[PDB]
């Protein structure tokens, strides 16, 4: 059969991201905006920050805003995790590529990262950031994340240049958010090395230390026994969490450039991504027109 | 190899679906309870009490469609987050089709959080179809061998029964008994429906045993406003979501089994369907132990 290219971009917002894609046989899986604005719910983007700003104004309560918090989420997410799904079944074993998909953002980003940030937020809590772990769809052959890196303040001025609308300069969810993606990075090298969240999670109390992985975030007082034990419930998510993340594929990008750039060096990964087969002949144009209908019907 | 015996008691609540899956139990064989401790403790706190106050707040007109939505969402990942960790883990070591060296009993199946609850929510007007859908792409991929009782038993004696099987927190509402009834029917013709070869956007026009009217089925949910596209079509978004539901559930293997005889009826009838079930190989020899001692540990640390 025929082979396909699979890039997700993804890192946190206000990065430079959307831009440097449509700079990019290949075809470009934009962000849901309408889905979100309008086909999901009423401008899902909008209450994220507003209720975040009502908890911080303390007009409302860390439950009320995680409850808000947690059902938004799920209109996030909708779009990619259906995407996925659908496109599941035709995605075959490992491997010019008869087809290439950048996709914007990967489903962790609405299942793992931005969850977990909102938690790291007062706003979600952290059994309810597993309850999305726990429904982390299986890692696909061929999985490659692209994150970005890119200065602070010269991030805060770029986040500051353009966003969604709705939206809020919140500072803090840029920390939160910046450091959940940098966490992530590091889980992945973890896992990869060989790291073992059950024989190294005694510690918070060549690789990464567990402390700088994501698995420092849920040694949460609300997951923990009276004795200090992780639920079993709480650990079995980790294995999830543990077992998606480590066949992931993540590739760098420095974003602190120019679009021409970034767009140069986006390619330039490429050189190095994962590959794999189709399961069927018309595998590529049926993948071929979900992307290109995607688009169409969600990109605003 | 060893093989596997999976069997998830499913269905309204109020049938006396529990009771009967212990008692089969009591005659290799291991349970896997309703995680309650987690509903009432671990993943918050009093989640069937909070589900049944919502609903009937919205009804006294002292809430909103929205706020219960939000918060009938957020209950539902709480619900059936157990099931969902459970079936990632177990997973990897369900293998093809094939006595049982183990045998399962499940009570309740992911697709009850994921989709059957949600779906009645929706029906209650306490949930957006958006939402189920939603749910719905979140359906883990159906493992073989994924064989589904569902509990028969006429209404009155239902309501009878549910009226005396209540939860902590739970209020009698027989309307969501109602609702949760007709979801429960579609989901078994539905079922139906997919394996006679039935075919959604085929039949979509037109909104054991023969194939059922596709206007029988749980695509019928499907036909709302929010929906539709101003052309009158589905949007490809819930499009593509409808193609999950229905590729989730025709690999599922339905059976039924009827909750109006006694205890030790019911145990002997699920005993008899337990016969005509699909087995399944475990991925390591060494799986069955550990898919022992989860069960066995959900079972210490959620049941309740
Ligand atoms: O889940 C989310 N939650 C959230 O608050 N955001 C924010 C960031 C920015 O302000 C705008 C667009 O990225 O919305 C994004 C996401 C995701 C988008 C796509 C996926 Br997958 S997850
Ligand atoms: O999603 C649900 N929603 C819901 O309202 N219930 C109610 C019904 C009854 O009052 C009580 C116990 O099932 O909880 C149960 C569930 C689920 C339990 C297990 C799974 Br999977 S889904």
């Amino acid at each position: 059969m025929p082979t396909l290219l699979r890039v997700y971009i993804d890192g946190p917002h206000g990065m430079g991201k959307t831009t440097t894609t449509q700079l990019l046989d290949i075809v470009y899986v934009p962000e849901p905006m309408t889905y979100w604005r309008v086909l999901g719910a009423s401008e899902t983007i909008a209450n994220i920050y507003t209720t975040q700003h009502r908890l911080d104004q303390g007009e409302i309560s860390a439950g009320d805003a995680a409850v808000v918090m947690t059902s938004a989420q799920i209109t996030m997410g909708m779009p990619y995790a259906v995407t996925d799904a659908v496109l599941a079944p035709h995605i075959g074993g490992e491997a010019p590529p008869a087809l290439t998909l950048i996709f914007d953002r990967h489903p962790i980003a609405a299942l793992l990262c931005y969850p977990a940030a909102r938690y790291l937020m007062g706003s979600m809590t952290p059994q309810a950031v597993l309850a999305f772990v726990a429904l982390i769809p299986p890692t696909l052959p061929g999985t490659n994340i692209v994150l970005g890196a890119l200065p602070e303040d010269r991030h805060i001025d770029r986040l500051a240049k353009r966003q969604r609308p709705g939206e809020r300069l919140d500072l803090a969810m840029l920390a939160a958010i910046r450091r959940v993606y940098g966490l992530l990075a590091n889980t992945v090298r973890y896992l990869q090395c060989g790291g073992s969240w059950r024989e190294d999670w005694g510690q918070l109390s060549p690789r990464p230390h567990i402390g700088d992985t994501l698995f420092t975030l849920f040694r949460a007082p609300e997951l923990l026994a009276p004795n200090g034990d992780l639920y079993n419930v709480f650990a079995w998510a980790l294995d999830v969490l543990a077992k998606r993340l480590r066949s992931m594929h993540v590739f760098i990008l420095d974003y602190d450039q120019s679009p021409a750039g970034c767009r140069d060096a986006l390619l330039q990964l490429t050189s190095g991504m994962v590959q794999t087969h189709v399961t069927t002949p018309g595998s590529i144009p049926t993948i071929c027109d979900l992307a290109r209908t995607f688009a169409r019907e969600m990109g605003e």
